[PDB]
């Protein structure tokens, strides 16, 4: 069963273009494979320090650039989206259906 916390890369609508370009990050925290919680961090100067104090196991993206893939690859396994929605993605994540980025 999966026990992790997961950051997501948001726009207000939909999952964004890129981690880069995010309105914000969504953290959630997913127990016994069910989700337990739900956090917004904006991706702002200090959002972008915020997210890394998180000490998230994973990255849900559509695409990542060469330098944060460098820093958090180190600790994290980053994700690829599929489509635009993060339910649907969320599920996708606990059944052990998305693809692992190696490299953006």
């Amino acid at each position: 069963m999966i026990n992790m916390k997961v950051a997501i890369s948001m726009d207000v609508d939909k999952i964004s273009n890129s981690f880069e370009d995010c309105k914000y990050f969504l953290i959630v925290r997913i127990d016994d494979n069910e989700v337990k919680s739900t956090k917004v961090i904006f991706n702002d100067e200090s959002g972008k320090k915020s997210i890394v104090k998180e000490n998230v196991n994973a990255i849900i993206c559509k695409n990542i650039s060469e330098e944060n893939y460098k820093k958090f690859s180190k600790k994290i396994e980053i994700y690829h989206a599929e489509g635009d929605d993060v339910d649907k993605n969320i599920s996708l994540f606990i059944e052990g259906e998305l693809s692992k980025i190696s490299n953006p």
